[PDB]
């Protein structure tokens, strides 16, 4: 297919933020994937999106901010998880929660 051997047509080129997932051959077209530090945005991978910051998680529709009351301290990986509930643990709140940081509970009251 890169030399004219035509259903085979013209080969896709994977450059920049794209690299080759599957190389082109006589039987099939080349397939792209996103470079490390990036992920496919949409089902066909027409765009790449930068891996998510802390305070976000990777969904099927790209990076999304953690919903209020959840956090993700990891950069480029992990899931938004609920804040520690100090009250259920018999403790009080010493430092409040954020999208990036869990609540810090105090000593046993
Ligand atoms: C902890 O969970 C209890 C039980 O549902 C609830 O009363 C309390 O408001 C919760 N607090 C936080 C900070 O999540």
């Amino acid at each position: 297919c890169p030399p004219s051997t035509f259903n085979c047509n013209i080969c896709r080129v994977c450059a920049g933020y794209f690299r080759f997932k599957k190389f082109c051959s006589s039987t099939h077209n080349a397939e792209c994937e996103c470079i490390e530090g990036f992920h496919c945005l949409g089902p066909q991978c027409t765009r790449c999106e930068k891996d998510c910051r802390p305070g976000q998680e990777l969904t099927k529709q790209g990076c999304k901010t953690c919903s209020l009351g959840t956090f993700n301290d990891q950069a480029g990986t992990g899931v938004c998880r609920p804040w520690t509930n100090c009250s259920l643990d018999g403790r009080s709140v010493l430092k409040t929660g954020t999208t990036e940081k869990d609540v810090v509970c105090g000593p046993l009251v």
